[PDB]
């Protein structure tokens, strides 16, 4: 007897969407096609979409320390409505940084009954720790976070990246990193400050290209010279994934990925939003975006990530300049993308499902997760197509229910997640039961 | 309810190899997973791997006209047995070659009632047909065969303007140019004069068709059809270079994709000298090292398809030196299970991604919508293989209308137990061919 | 003492254009300075710029057999009163053609005191001497010329034949062997000529439709077909008159790649364009064809870049009764080896701000150093005292009756070119001045690779 | 009447080399070829090499404050008894170092008397002056060198990756190129560290802990940053063959780069630097045979564009200590020219007009030297005559420089430079030393 059929829906299957029937049994994906018979509980799909769960390979939670932020609490909660079913926790923000075992199990302790979904680990690769990357390997960790160019997160210069990817590589720990030339970016920031040039405008100007594209260069040849696995974190520029692409054509084991906000905005639409629309690697040029969407329908960017980065409002007050950087999006991923991919631009389903969950799930070696396929978890998200609501702040689970999106008209809905065969999500009910959610670690899985 | 339900072997999905039963009903795949339920027939594939039918897209069968060279009965039955399920035939051998509505419509009445497998059909662009290509569109083949620089209904090869011509037609039907792609003058040439000098073992052969004459023409008909604005398929790559150009253009943006044989990753030009003109086709069987860099090529995955360039003749066009023998490789039966042996079980390639390489990337290029993946909705075609299981290769084994191959003589370390079309046992080692002969064409516009 | 001191003259050295005085004894370059003394003669060459004199690697005169279309005594007339001083002379369309040593030794026959210009010798590799290629090689031309069809063309016996595939690479082994280079017309002759054969069919006989029917695609074919060819047999490459920015840049990542190619092209596709050519007619059609004004653009963008190696004529002649029809049935060719140097220096230096120094390497010093002329191609002590007096800002409009072709006709008449050859020197005497004419007899003698 | 006429020598024109003669008028050259007529004064170059006076383009004096590691006096009588006649001085080791108008007005006071060859100027793009470039621009510096990545005040600093794209767009709004020392010199003093905490201390560990991929990443850096900041670039002393092809595959895309290397890389390997000891000790280090193999390649195929000293001294206590603890640099200033004409022409068959170019010629055109660098009418008189095929074993002695030290001493080398030239008088001779007071005078840019 299966606990569970999902009969009628357009499914997203590997090779290509068609209506079959999903039988669950145990948290799994017992079987999927036709006549699959009785089961316990019944849902009727009918005119709906059913995507595997989006696998956010880039979230920040920042629960211990800084959990005001947003914090386990709201921050699954928030992914699960978004139709998020396994995050990938980035190690910063967080108090202490995810950097060691010690620093990890006190982050785990902090999530005890908090998870809304299951959660993959990130550790940090900090100026600090070179010397016991070995402790969160053992531990489960799925990648290393470091940025380039006192238990907070610092960055590591160029002998610090090339001694710690030395040392991933020989664990089989790839290194994911934030590539922007941080010393260019923040003396121009400084000389548009000095200049009273506070647009945003004049902050992505402060953030050019160039300097995107001069620090993938560096990471890109530094890891090859490492041995060491290789992820880019959100691209900005389709100058910066052509940087990966050609890397990649020339036989190095790189990968890339963008967020949705480099896709759906623009500079224009970030100065009229203001601050809210503010984050690292800066939203450029429309031209700069048709690119972007070029680059993703041919291939070239592997996962669509939320860089989820809220904060408290008083660092988004004050004039862009000198505002925190980060978006607020988790919940708007994929009915956003969707949208935007999807209903608008013509992508397959399939391509959908790739760029959303299972890209990012083969990357980093989730194996129950990313996919309608036997035996995997029975992780999805139910999207109703041409069905439009327009985006208000009491309906985010965020901590602080702000994002650059509230009053954008948004073509789709998620109706529904299940997370290992449970509805946890249900746009009718809420949430209908307590958090279920669990840790993924590496080799334990 | 079931048909059919398949229990307990080691399936290849698109992503990954599991053991979960497979359900089918009327001749389509209609479950995968576990505790399926009942069914009419109940098949154990326990300690066995059920891959989907090979697609084998370079097949030549060549029935009215050269028939008494393989034709349609004994052709797919040597396929079935080899565990390819859908066949993609050429238009050359038969006369007369398949080039227009006529010709086809001819070959369909010549096969009625012969067909043990499905086989989708390929055109010619020849010299004499440019202005009719869109007859062939119409009927559905799913692309059309050229050789680049007789009988009046033979198969014959076009111009560099003929080939921009028809491709440039091609492209706006939607069609796939596929080429085989050596400079013909050049190895002539060469042929000849290895001739007068008397020397005319298999290496001279192969030192006749050097590498350069594969590498020029592949870059001479990439270039064309990119100006053509044709998609375009090169046939049987020989040397690691010519994959190469192949993958500079595709990284360039260029619609292209290739295929090679399993002759090229399994002999080299000293088995050839010792086996002789058995062994001796058109792209030469290349040298060790060639081997090499061509099986880390396929591993690398520039190399879409394996294919067999089934090419049997009568053997009196065997018979004599290696320079004047008819070249062509019988070997539509030992794709699979040779295959299966050296990449997977000798070198240690992945069940999916030799799923891919066998079948699912053929269907794809050529458009098979219901052939190559083990998926819901997809014919319920498959070849059942039982891995670390040998047997020496006799003529007495192979199912061609001539009972000779290369690969007699050969240990093959798999064997094909069962193969499956649209739900039916077609062949099984056990019973022989169970069935009549169910195969169907497979037209473009209908599926 | 010195034979001649050309004096107080613009001079185009390797490295810049300096007012230096030229000192010439024995047909040689003696001395280049201040103060060089006494001298037997002394010219005046201020105001002028005094270059190196043109060599022309690309010329027909077709004098054994069709000297009725040009011929040496009008042909090397014309070339030195362009500024001529060396030509490089092509296999074609003489008859019999530059095959091998009975060809050539028959055509330097005809020759004899006919040359006003010094020549250099190209044979021919054709699809019937490539048993024999050595031959010429002994008796010394620079270079081995030819026509790649798949197919191989039709033709007359004795006369230039294309080659095959086959056939040019096994003749562009045995040139690699020899240590001579290939040169080729790179065009794809069966696509242009079906394509040309629709037009005609359809009425489109417009230079429009002309140009239409050779597009750029089938030079870019034509040059990839044969710089692999030529790699793969070890031989040098010398690309002929490439018409299109496209076609360079084949030859430029060649060459970034280690291949030895060289590559040329002609003024007219740096003049002309389509639409002047649709106004001119048929004297403006040519193989290689007049593409448009972006075409131009490109082209002089890649010459600025040095990815040309040389400027040349491809001086093609015709009796102008093969002038006559429509642009598709005329025969191809441009008489224009008179208006090189002029009309190049008025484009590339005046109008353009190309500095001297690099005119001077594309119109005579690359050429030489290409084809190994040891003593041509540049103003150095001990090479041949052979320049040209070129008055900048001078203008005039061209005629039929300038012209010294045996057939006065050319698609540049009527054209207002800015600049004037008032001199031209070969070998320490003037052999051509505005204001003399021809003064002495023809003295050109052919350059011969080991006789040098 | 001339003044000079120099007969019958084999003299490196910028085509080929030949016999003629060159007749000198006022320090220019006023004519070359035959029969040139009387002169005041006749010299016999039968049976040498006259070749254009060495353009070194990478010298360290560091007179005015480290006078006592060289110094103009004996730095530059040590460059003419090599064959040098201009030199292209870097703004580095002299103290204050040349960043601006007051410190090179006071390095032009203490150069007084004391130039026997002449010296074009380099400016330095450090930390603390890119509000100022304009400054030796207007004085008229031939460029700008600078580190890309700590030390004394008015020294020469680094510059961090803001300072060098800033420098850099400000200089080529200025015309002016930059000039940079490519390694990762993080990755490099890190590696360093490593070896001595492990106890590896030999020449190989030194080079080891200085590997190619800290040139090929510095130079990569640096030649996109150049690009975008809009700036001419070169490349200063490459020492792998991967470093080059760097360069080569940048310029095939268009971009204004060129660099230079030194004989060291080319004749010396890390086998002889272990028997060396620390005298062979350089920052982009002394790399393997297998490396100089393609180096040489690299040369051949004119990839490389200029050949420079990048003369290093330093008083010979920081020479002492293990490999790792000693202070970096060659002396090699006096055995540029005859070194790389053995090893180049003589046993390797590289053509005089090359060698011309590599040693000279490319040096002038890439810095704008109008006046130097070929043996052509109108330039100055500057030459260098080298005798073939006559070998001398090199000892402390034979040395000019402050100090008698150099990696070279006791080598064999197949030729020899037995005059120098500059714009006329003779400044150097093998036969009578140094036979006029120094006569060199500085280069500015605005003013030739
Ligand atoms: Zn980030
Ligand atoms: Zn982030
Ligand atoms: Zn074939
Ligand atoms: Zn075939
Ligand atoms: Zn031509
Ligand atoms: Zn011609
Ligand atoms: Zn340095
Ligand atoms: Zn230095």
């Amino acid at each position: 007897s299966f606990d569970l059929i999902i009969k009628n829906g357009t499914v997203i299957l590997e090779n290509e969407a068609r209506v079959v029937d999903i039988a669950v049994k145990g948290g799994k994906i017992a079987a999927i096609g036709q006549d699959l018979g009785d089961a316990k509980e019944v849902m009727d799909a009918s005119g709906l979409v059913v995507s595997p769960g989006m696998v956010d390979a880039h979230t920040h939670i920042s629960e211990p320390g800084r959990s005001h932020w947003e914090g386990y609490e709201t921050g699954t909660r928030a992914a699960a409505k978004g139709g998020i079913t396994t995050m990938i926790e980035m190690p910063l923000n967080q108090l202490p940084a995810t950097v060691d075992r010690a620093s990890i199990e006190l982050k785990f302790d902090a999530a005890k009954g908090k998870l809304t979904i299951d959660a993959a680990q990130l550790g940090g690769l900090v100026s600090y720790n070179i010397d016991r990357l070995h402790e969160l390997d053992e531990v489960g960790v799925v990648g290393f976070k470091c940025f380039v160019a006192d238990n907070d997160f610092r960055d590591v210069n160029d002998w610090q990246f090339f001694k710690g990817a030395q040392k991933l590589g020989e664990l089989g720990q790839p290194v994911l990193v934030h590539c922007e030339n941080a010393l260019i970016c923040d003396e121009l920031g400084e000389e548009a400050k000095r200049e009273g040039r506070v647009t945003a405008h004049d902050y992505v100007a402060s953030r050019p290209v160039f300097t995107e594209v001069e620090a993938i260069r560096r990471v890109l040849y530094l890891a090859k010279v490492a041995g060491c696995r290789l992820h880019v974190c959100h691209v900005s520029s389709p100058e910066g994934v052509e940087e990966v692409t050609r890397a990649r054509q020339e036989g190095q084991d790189v990968t890339c990925e963008s967020c949705p906000h480099y896709f759906v905005l623009d500079t224009d639409q970030f100065e009229e939003i203001g601050t809210l629309a503010k984050c690292s690697p800066p939203i450029r040029d429309l031209e700069n975006q048709k690119g972007m969407w070029e680059k993703l329908f041919n291939g070239e960017i592997d996962c669509l990530v939320s860089d989820h980065s809220p904060c408290p409002p008083e660092m988004k007050a004050g004039n862009i300049m000198e505002a925190w950087g980060g978006i607020a999006g988790l919940q708007n991923c994929m009915d956003v993308m969707f949208d935007e991919a999807v209903q608008k631009r013509g992508m397959s389903l399939p391509m959908f499902g790739k760029l959303m969950a299972t890209n990012a799930a083969d990357i980093f070696g989730l194996q129950q997760k990313g996919r309608i396929a036997p035996g995997k978890d029975a992780d999805f998200v139910f999207i109703q197509p041409n069905s439009s609501y327009v985006l208000t702040n009491d309906d985010l689970e965020y901590r602080h229910k702000v994002s650059p999106y509230v009053g954008r008209t948004i073509g789709a809905r998620i109706t529904k997640t299940i997370l290992r065969g449970d509805v946890i999500y249900d746009i009718e009910q809420g949430f209908p039961v307590a958090p279920k959610g669990q840790f993924i670690l590496k080799h334990q899985q």
